Protein backbone atom coordinates (compact mmCIF):
# COMPACT_ATOMS: atom_id res chain seq x y z
CA UNK A 1 0.00 0.00 0.00
CA UNK A 2 2.76 2.48 0.80
CA UNK A 3 4.60 1.65 -2.45
CA UNK A 4 1.48 2.08 -4.58
CA UNK A 5 0.75 5.28 -2.65
CA UNK A 6 4.12 6.73 -3.69
CA UNK A 7 3.72 5.54 -7.28
CA UNK A 8 0.14 6.79 -7.74
CA UNK A 9 0.74 10.13 -6.01
CA UNK A 10 3.75 10.92 -8.21
CA UNK A 11 2.00 9.65 -11.35
CA UNK A 12 -1.20 11.65 -10.81
CA UNK A 13 0.48 14.88 -9.72
CA UNK A 14 3.18 14.98 -12.41
CA UNK A 15 0.79 14.03 -15.24
CA UNK A 16 -1.74 16.72 -14.29
CA UNK A 17 1.10 19.21 -13.68
CA UNK A 18 2.21 18.63 -17.27
CA UNK A 19 -1.21 18.77 -18.99
CA UNK A 20 -2.34 21.91 -17.13
CA UNK A 21 0.67 23.97 -18.23
CA UNK A 22 0.41 22.53 -21.75
CA UNK A 23 -3.23 23.62 -22.05
CA UNK A 24 -2.32 27.07 -20.72
CA UNK A 25 0.29 27.47 -23.46
CA UNK A 26 -2.28 26.22 -25.98
CA UNK A 27 -4.49 29.03 -24.73
CA UNK A 28 -1.59 31.39 -25.41
CA UNK A 29 -1.42 30.03 -28.96
CA UNK A 30 -5.11 30.88 -29.35
CA UNK A 31 -4.40 34.27 -27.73
CA UNK A 32 -1.70 35.09 -30.29
CA UNK A 33 -3.95 33.80 -33.08
CA UNK A 34 -6.81 36.08 -31.99
CA UNK A 35 -4.61 39.13 -31.38
CA UNK A 36 -2.86 38.91 -34.75
CA UNK A 37 -6.17 38.26 -36.53
CA UNK A 38 -7.62 41.37 -34.87
CA UNK A 39 -4.57 43.40 -35.92
CA UNK A 40 -4.71 42.17 -39.53
CA UNK A 41 -8.43 42.83 -39.91
CA UNK A 42 -8.15 46.22 -38.19
CA UNK A 43 -5.62 47.38 -40.77
CA UNK A 44 -7.61 45.78 -43.61
CA UNK A 45 -10.64 47.71 -42.30
CA UNK A 46 -8.67 50.98 -42.27
CA UNK A 47 -7.34 50.41 -45.79
CA UNK A 48 -10.79 49.56 -47.13
CA UNK A 49 -12.35 52.64 -45.51
CA UNK A 50 -9.71 54.97 -46.99
CA UNK A 51 -9.98 53.30 -50.41
CA UNK A 52 -13.75 53.82 -50.13
CA UNK B 1 -3.45 8.37 -0.65
CA UNK B 2 -5.25 7.64 -3.93
CA UNK B 3 -8.10 9.94 -2.88
CA UNK B 4 -5.62 12.82 -2.45
CA UNK B 5 -3.80 12.10 -5.71
CA UNK B 6 -7.01 11.91 -7.77
CA UNK B 7 -8.45 15.07 -6.20
CA UNK B 8 -5.28 17.15 -6.66
CA UNK B 9 -4.80 16.08 -10.29
CA UNK B 10 -8.40 16.78 -11.28
CA UNK B 11 -8.56 20.17 -9.54
CA UNK B 12 -5.28 21.12 -11.22
CA UNK B 13 -6.92 20.30 -14.56
CA UNK B 14 -9.96 22.41 -13.59
CA UNK B 15 -7.65 25.33 -12.73
CA UNK B 16 -6.05 25.02 -16.16
CA UNK B 17 -9.42 25.07 -17.94
CA UNK B 18 -10.60 28.17 -16.05
CA UNK B 19 -7.30 29.98 -16.66
CA UNK B 20 -7.38 29.19 -20.39
CA UNK B 21 -10.95 30.50 -20.64
CA UNK B 22 -10.12 33.81 -18.95
CA UNK B 23 -6.97 34.13 -21.09
CA UNK B 24 -9.16 33.87 -24.19
CA UNK B 25 -11.70 36.35 -22.79
CA UNK B 26 -8.90 38.87 -22.19
CA UNK B 27 -7.94 38.34 -25.83
CA UNK B 28 -11.55 39.00 -26.89
CA UNK B 29 -11.79 42.26 -24.94
CA UNK B 30 -8.45 43.38 -26.42
CA UNK B 31 -9.88 42.53 -29.86
CA UNK B 32 -12.83 44.86 -29.27
CA UNK B 33 -10.54 47.64 -28.04
CA UNK B 34 -8.13 47.59 -30.98
CA UNK B 35 -10.91 47.22 -33.57
CA UNK B 36 -12.86 50.19 -32.22
CA UNK B 37 -9.66 52.27 -32.15
CA UNK B 38 -9.08 51.46 -35.83
CA UNK B 39 -12.71 52.30 -36.68
CA UNK B 40 -12.52 55.68 -34.92
CA UNK B 41 -9.21 56.64 -36.57
CA UNK B 42 -10.49 55.67 -40.03
CA UNK B 43 -13.72 57.65 -39.64
CA UNK B 44 -11.81 60.73 -38.44
CA UNK B 45 -9.45 60.56 -41.45
CA UNK B 46 -12.30 60.05 -43.93
CA UNK B 47 -14.40 62.96 -42.68
CA UNK B 48 -11.51 65.42 -42.78
CA UNK B 49 -10.37 64.39 -46.28
CA UNK B 50 -13.88 64.71 -47.74
CA UNK B 51 -14.34 68.22 -46.31
CA UNK B 52 -10.94 69.26 -47.72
Amino acid sequence: DLDLAKASATDQLKKAKAEAQVIIEQANKRRSQILDEAKAEAEQERTKIVAQ
